[PDB]
């Protein structure tokens, strides 16, 4: 068994698209900064802290 | 450094073989539903909400 | 879209180095055991719970 993350704009494209990213694949929706991980019947978001500065 | 993300079926399969799967490795245990990354000497259970729906 | 994992051993070279790394790409601190995913402007933590034996 083997998956990835999948790169998404904006909730919107992650969301009529959910549908074919099989189980077990991390789906990051950038511009909401949200990562879920589609499992066996819809997604269940992770939950991730406050974000950090980059610079 | 680089990684993946390792599909199972049952905590069972995950169990016997979470000895193999490298350090940063994410973990999928699809019926479980459960997504934990394999660290330093075993693993940590990685928190996600309750189940979004998909239809 | 697509992504991945990208592995370090230590804080150090990840924070250095998280200026590479686009954005949807976690990113493993192995030596702290620290899974954050890098979004937008700087990166977000993601929370894990406590270690589980591997033996």
């Amino acid at each position: 068994g083997s998956s990835g993350v999948r790169l998404w704009a904006t909730r919107q494209a992650m969301l009529g698209q959910v549908h074919e990213v099989p189980e077990g694949w991390l789906i990051f929706v950038a511009e909401q900064e949200e990562l879920y991980v589609r499992v066996q019947n819809g997604f269940r978001k992770v939950q991730l802290e406050a974000r950090t500065p980059l610079p």
